[PDB]
This record gives C-alpha cells, structure tokens and sequence, in this order.
C-alpha cells in the first residue's frame, strides 16, 4: 500500500460493490456517505456514489483473497486496508466480510469508524502516530467527532 500521490480532482466517486450481509444495505449505504461526509465537512472534496468500476474509489466486502495480495485473515485481526490515490485498484477499499460489523456501542466494529479511516487512505493519507486519531492503526471505538485535529491537518494539507 505504498503511495505518494494525490488525486487531481476533487469530485470523488465512489461504488459499493457489494455488501455485508450483517447490515441493511440502506444502513451500509448511509455509513459509507456519513464516513466521506467527514472528509468533505473539511476540505473542498465532494463524494458522488456511483454504479460503475470506473468510479475513483471502489468498495468491496471481502472474504480470504478477494482480488489483491492481500487476502483477509478472518475473525479479527486485519478489519480493511485500502490503496493510496491512483488508477485501477489504487484508492480502493476493503473490508474483511469475516469480520462482525455493526455500530455504535456494542460488540463487533464500527462500520462507520473503520470506513472513514480507509478513506482517509484512499485519499492520501497516511497512518497517524496520535492514539487518538481516526488515522491510528488501531481500532478502537468512542463516541464523538471521529476526525482529530491531526486527521483535518493532514487531508488539508493534501487539499
Ligand atoms: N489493517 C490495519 C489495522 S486494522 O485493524 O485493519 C484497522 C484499525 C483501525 C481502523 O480505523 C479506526 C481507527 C481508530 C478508531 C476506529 C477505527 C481501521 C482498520 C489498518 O490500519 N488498515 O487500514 C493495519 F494497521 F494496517 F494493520
Ligand atoms: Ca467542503
Ligand atoms: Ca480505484
Ligand atoms: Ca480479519
Ligand atoms: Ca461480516
Ligand atoms: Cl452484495
Ligand atoms: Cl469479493
Ligand atoms: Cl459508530
Ligand atoms: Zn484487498
Ligand atoms: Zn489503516
């Protein structure tokens, strides 16, 4: 997941490929939007869901090897990675089927929180050493604005 590079537009598309069959697709649909809403909330990036592989970035649900060399694991362990700005699978994002999703309190992880962490790679960014960032390595859940000064930092000085 190596990448140095931006987008050169700032109208990002998006499509959901597929879905996790732990949640409505109308709830997943309103994750993934709330989840880019965050981004564009701070910088002048849109986001506009499409139905086309040619979209910017394309969301996949996962299960072992989906596609890359990277396959998921399973129950925990690695939840999503993402590629860094580019063509083709570069600036997609994808997320471990094998994993219980779900939001809020509660138990398995919050579709919401990983999915703006993997934008945040999808854009550009890359992984914050602040424990309190939404761009930190490691899961966690709270309440509350997900984007830390860090995370409004680093996408501004992308865009
Ligand atoms: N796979 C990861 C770890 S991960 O368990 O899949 C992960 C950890 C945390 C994630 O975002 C997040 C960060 C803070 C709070 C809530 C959610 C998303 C994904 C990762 O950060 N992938 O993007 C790593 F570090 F590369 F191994
Ligand atoms: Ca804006
Ligand atoms: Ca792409
Ligand atoms: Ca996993
Ligand atoms: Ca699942
Ligand atoms: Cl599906
Ligand atoms: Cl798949
Ligand atoms: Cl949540
Ligand atoms: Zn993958
Ligand atoms: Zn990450």
């Amino acid at each position: 997941f190596e990448g140095d590079l931006k987008w050169h537009h700032h109208n990002i598309t998006y499509w959901i490929q597929n879905y996790s069959e732990d949640l409505p697709r109308a709830v997943i649909d309103d994750a993934f939007a709330r989840a880019f809403a965050l981004w564009s909330a701070v910088t002048p990036l849109t986001f506009t869901r499409v139905y086309s592989r040619d979209a910017d970035i394309v969301i996949q649900f996962g299960v072992a090897e989906h596609g890359d060399g990277y396959p998921f694991d399973g129950k925990d362990g690695l939840l999503a990675h993402a590629f860094p700005p580019g063509p083709g699978i570069q600036g997609d994002a994808h997320f471990d089927d094998d994993e219980l999703w779900s939001l809020g309190k509660g138990q398995g992880y919050s579709l919401f929180l990983v999915a703006a962490h993997q934008f945040g790679h999808a854009l550009g960014l890359d992984h914050s050493s602040v424990p309190e960032a939404l761009m930190y390595p490691m899961y966690r859940f709270t309440e509350g604005p997900p984007l830390h000064k860090d995370d409004v930092n680093g996408i501004r000085h992308l865009y």
